[PDB]
Parts: structure tokens; sequence; C-alpha cells
């Protein structure tokens, strides 16, 4: 690898791992479009299995980027419109608070305060309908952003309905396969278990638990190689041969709402480049709190801006992930770890690496 990439990555990540007590980590840097990989530590401490370029990590909420792109692809296919009422796709949602809530609102956390989680007690399709029928919004649609798995998760479920495919089958056929993400999974097959890292929480080995709308909000597992290829695809969508997927990628990076210095896409979030990273490390967008923030509608949405810092953080109980990229510079990073550690530390390390290389 180029020595400058080797050095900035090792010098940044080695102390991160020590400070955060991360058992295992994989990093990819995409530099002038090409990937470079780094690994440390253990995928399974007890079995002494190292992290490799084939180790699967739980992406947690980085999964929302896949959901957003899949939704984008459905729009491009003419199957859904973001301006459609939720009730077009779920007519059983008859309760009156749903009037005026569109697929856009679901996808962008702007429906009026949908809850962070679908409750664990929701086990069936009837339970899920009851949950959404009984939810009482805090605010009118399109007024505040409040991050929510129940919002984008429902978007993902509805977005695939016209296709006639399960969410998983749609994701596989329409996103993973065309992009050659052959080691990316919603459900880890038995054959891949040897490669599936354990997550570590309070020193205990853990994997994410099943839950309603898990696949749609937090349920993808992938390798550092597939995640680098996901970054490459999002950096340079015009190289994608499947036109609806190319268009879908672009739609996911469109800017729909602004709060402070951040713009909400479909799954992806964006800041104008050059960035001052204070807001994403120390300030309002550092993800430490669950924050209700007023939004300004971008009417119409700005097409994907090349001079952006495009990113998403994610975690599960045992994992912490981060992806960021800058299309104009052909530059990006993926950081996958098998411990959940604070988001500001992730962003600070990513910034240190990409700011050095840009
Ligand atoms: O657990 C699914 C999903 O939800 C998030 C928040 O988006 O984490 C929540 O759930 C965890 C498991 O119970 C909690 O430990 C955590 O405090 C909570 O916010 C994601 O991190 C996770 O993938
Ligand atoms: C981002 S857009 O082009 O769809 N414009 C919108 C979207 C939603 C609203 C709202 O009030 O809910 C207003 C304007
Ligand atoms: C602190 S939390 O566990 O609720 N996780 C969050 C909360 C909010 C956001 C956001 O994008 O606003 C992201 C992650
Ligand atoms: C077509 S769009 O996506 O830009 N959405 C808009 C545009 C304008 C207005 C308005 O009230 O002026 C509202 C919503």
């Amino acid at each position: 690898a180029p020595q400058q990439i080797n050095d900035i990555v090792h010098r940044t990540i080695t102390p991160l791992i020590e400070q955060q007590k991360i058992p295992g980590m994989a990093v990819a840097v995409i530099y002038q479009g090409k990937p470079y990989y780094f690994t440390w530590g253990y995928a399974d401490i007890a079995k002494k299995q190292p992290v490799t370029q084939q180790t699967l990590f739980e992406l947690g909420s980085v999964s929302k980027t896949f959901t957003g792109v899949l939704g984008g692809d459905a729009i491009a296919r003419g199957e859904i419109k973001l301006s459609d009422p939720t009730t077009k796709y779920w007519p059983e949602l008859t309760a009156k608070q749903w009037n005026g809530i569109t697929l856009l609102h679901l996808a962008t956390y702007t429906a009026g305060g949908l809850p962070l989680q679908v409750p664990d007690e929701v086990k069936s399709s009837s339970d899920l309908l009851r949950f959404y029928q009984n939810w009482q919004p805090a605010w009118a649609p399109g007024t505040q952003r409040l991050y929510a798995n129940s919002s984008i998760g429902l978007f993902g479920a509805l977005a695939v309905k016209p296709s006639g495919l399960s969410f998983e089958q749609a994701m596989q056929t329409r996103v993973f396969q065309p992009l050659k993400l052959n080691h990316t999974w919603i459900n880890v097959p038995p054959a891949e278990e040897k490669n599936y890292a354990w997550g570590y929480r309070e020193g205990k080995a853990v994997h994410v638990s099943p839950g309603a709308l898990d696949a749609e909000a937090y349920g993808v597992k992938s390798t550092i190689e597939d995640m680098a290829r996901w970054v490459q695809s999002n950096l340079k969508p015009l190289d994608i041969n499947e036109k609806t997927l190319q268009q879908g990628i672009q739609l996911a990076q469109s800017r729909y709402w602004q709060t402070g210095d951040m713009y909400q896409g479909l799954g992806w979030e964006m800041l104008d480049w050059p960035v001052n990273p204070d807001s994403i490390i120390n300030g309002s967008d550092n993800k430490i709190a669950l924050a209700a923030r007023p939004v300004k509608a971008i009417t119409p949405p700005t097409p994907a801006v090349r001079a952006s810092w495009v990113h998403k953080t994610g975690a599960t109980g045992g994992f912490g992930s981060y992806v960021a990229f800058i299309p104009e510079k052909e530059l990006g990073i993926v950081m996958l770890a098998n411990k959940n550690y604070p988001n500001p530390a992730r962003v600070d390390a990513a910034w240190q690496i990409l700011n050095a290389l840009q």
C-alpha cells in the first residue's frame, strides 16, 4: 500500500483500539478509487480467530444505507414514489394520525416522532399493525427529525411491497448481487459462521437479536471487502451498469432536509465539503443523544452533491461501524469493530485519516 495510507491508518487506529479496548477491527481506505485493507486483533477471542478481510461484522445502523438505496432503486423502477402516502402501501393503517405521512417522511425520520425502536413484544404482522396504529405523533409530519428504526424500517418494508419479493430477496437480487457483494448477508448462512465475528459487550460474546423490521433497519452483516466495494459504488454510481440501481444510489444521496449543517438523505447523511468536523464530533450531530431537531425542507431535493462528506454510523450491542466518503475526492473509509464504542471517537479517527489523505 502507499506508505502515507499505511502510516496514517496504523497511527490513528492502533491507539483507538487501545483506548476503546476494541477486540478486533477492520479498516478499508478507498484512495483514488482503489481499496486498501487493514486488520487488527480478534474476531473470536476464545477461539483465537483473527480479524481478516473475510470477517463478517454487524453493520447495525449502517444497514440503513442499503435500505435507502434499495428504496431509491424502487423509485427508479417506478414501483413507489416518495411523495406517496404511507397508506397507499398499507391501507390497513386507518388511524387518522397517518394522514399526510408520506414514504419520504418515513425514510428520513420526519414523520412526527416515531419511536427509536420497534418494541421487542412486537412478534407478528398483526402486532406490527397495532403498534403503528397506536403510535401518537408528537409533531406534524415534516417538521422535526427524530432518528428512528421504526421510521426507516417501515419505509424499507413498504418500499418492496410492489416488487412481490421479501425485503431480503429484493435486497439480494437488486443491490447485493449486481454490486457483487457476495459476502454480505441479512441472515448469516451456516457456511459463513466460521467468518462471523462475535461482538463483545461487557466482555461477553454477543450477536444481534431478532426483531421486527431488523433486516430493514439494522440487520446487515458484511466484510471489509464488500464494504469497500459498497463505498466504491456510492462514490461513483455512474460506473454501475444497472440503471435503476445507479439512479437509486443517486436518490439516496439527494438532500431532502437540512438541520444545522447536516442534510438527510435516504439512509446516508451529508455535510458540504469542506467540513468542519466539530458538529459531528462534539456538537449537535455527534449522535451521543437522541435529539429532536427542527428541519427545513429542501424543496426540491438537491441532487447528490459531489463536494460532500457522506457518512453513516451504526452500532449493535456488540459492534460499532462507520462509513464516510467524499465523492469529489474519490476517497472513503470503512471502520468495522466488534465492540460498540462512542461515535465521536469513530468520527474523529475517520476525519484524521481522510483529512490527511484528501
Ligand atoms: O438494537 C437494534 C438497533 O437499535 C439501536 C439504535 O438504533 O440500538 C438500540 O438497541 C440496543 C440493543 O438493545 C441498545 O443497546 C441501544 O442502547 C439502543 O439504542 C442500534 O444501535 C441497534 O442496531
Ligand atoms: C424535500 S421535498 O421536495 O419533498 N419537499 C417537501 C417535503 C415535505 C414537506 C412537508 O411539509 O412535509 C414539505 C416539502
Ligand atoms: C444515541 S442513540 O443510541 O439513540 N443512537 C442515535 C440517536 C440519534 C442518531 C441521529 O442520527 O440523530 C443516531 C444514533
Ligand atoms: C416540488 S418540491 O419537492 O420542491 N416541494 C415543494 C416545493 C414548493 C413548496 C411550496 O410551498 O412552495 C412546497 C413543496
